[PDB]
């Protein structure tokens, strides 16, 4: 490559791999989105919530691919693993899956930052610092608040809670 | 002082002391504000409520300092005591602390008005009458209403009440 | 904490401690502000200058608290130490105190960045890099210029210099 | 009088007397105003400053007369004493006269408030509290600042100070 400079093969490969993980996360959000649209689930706000995350994850991989091409990397794509569930339970359950997924994504981001720091690649460091690390933190905090609000709305009158949360917290 | 006129040293000292109390109240509101922002508390409206009070108390001391300088007083600052709790419980609990704090502030305001009346200082009297006494009364009444609304929302389905109050009464 | 990830207890504690230092700096700026408002000091521009710094330091701690909550930290507040002087001398003197305070703040910021780098916490690194490090540098440079301008205006006709500086350099 | 109610003859007489003092103060400000307009004094800003005070004192007596008529009082006017000097010296000197005059006015205002409080006349109390007491305090504080600024500009290069003050502090 005629543009490539200070761009280790390890980083290139780990970017290809983070891209696959973005694609898979996106795909999971797509599943959660349509699940909450079913006539027998019917929580529009929750569906919108997850559909937006599908979009946000797509922006992620799109940006990772752009950076790949900018540094002189070559994108290689693998199969995209189907999401881990077909049915997502109730809002708390799905929000826990989301949380656990975001936690996984943030770990790979950190791992790639560690790896890039270890190759002394300040561009990669800066790039992650700018477009990803704060976004993940904000997103995780929001899911925390969401889980604390659902937890608070739980108990005997539980189905009532789900309704109100979707209506009064989630944009619809 | 070349401007000082009808401004007793007692008033000056009690103004310095009311200023410390404003600073401490502000500081308490700051604590309550961020407490309700934690991922495991997550009541945005309650957080906004207390953050606004931090701001309102700051306006108070700022105005007390300005008056000090206008009368020819000299501001002296002491250490600011940390707030009385680190964790603030639930909304009712925190609203009770707020109430008790406002009650303390209103007592010092009254005490300073009594003291100023006793030094026949009608400027100080007018100044408190204009910028403080009505504000405290309005604020206390509001906290009363708040406490009556939380009390009404209490009981078995209690966590549901907190949610609704924060959503339907508090600006977010 | 359900959101906490890659957030060492050391950082959390050092953030609580940097927050106390912000609160104390803010408090010092408040003192310098009202000092320059006294009838016997009467330098409006200098007062505005320091009052703005009180505000800027407050933004600092407010942002540190927000980050604390975002990472899953728990804010703990200590007493806030009174400022180091009651009377601040002349403009040069007060500007030297300001300089020395800013220097202290910038050192703690650096120390916290070193500590965060040592825990490999790139979020904390990025966060400081974005909201604090450049602000401090700009602010210190400005105080340098201020001190060079007061120094240049010093000497026999010294009280004349203070007046002109406040009038011709400082916004009023 | 068919409207008169809770309006002691003492207050009525002291209002007539405060009115004479307003008229005399106004008259003094008129003198200071034109003095600073002389070709051999020539400080436009200082002249504007005092001319504005002539206007402000006039508003005072006009308002005292209106209140007199509102309470059912009868205005009686005495001769108006000429101002105490024909030549007013330099800016510091004239500003000291202004200060001493304002101090006298504020004392009569206080004395009338004491007298009204002693007749339990809350209207008179409120009226003074609203239209006079804060205005005097603000005005005195400003003259303080003015005197501190002239004092700071004094010394060997003294005539230079007067010029700059008039140019850089006073509206022209």
């Amino acid at each position: 490559s005629q543009i490539r400079q200070n761009y280790s093969t390890d980083v290139e490969a780990a970017v290809n791999s983070l891209v696959n993980l973005y694609l898979q996360a996106s795909y999971t959000y797509l599943s959660l989105g349509f699940y909450f649209d079913r006539d027998d689930v019917a929580l529009e706000g929750v569906s919108h919530f997850f559909r937006e995350l599908a979009a946000a994850k797509r922006a992620g991989y799109e940006r990772l691919l752009k950076m790949q091409n900018q540094r002189g990397g070559r994108a290689l794509f693998q199969d995209i693993k189907k999401p881990a569930e077909d049915e997502w339970g109730k809002t708390p359950d799905a929000m826990k899956a989301a949380m656990a997924l975001e936690k996984k994504l943030n770990q790979a981001l950190l791992d790639l930052h560690a790896l890039g720091s270890a190759r002394t690649d300040p561009h990669l460091c800066d790039f992650l610092e700018t477009h990803f690390l704060d976004e993940e933190v904000k997103l995780i905090k929001k899911m925390g608040d969401h889980l604390t609000n659902l937890h608070r709305l739980g108990g005997p009158e539980a189905g009532l809670g789900e309704y109100l949360f979707e209506r009064l917290t989630l944009k619809h």
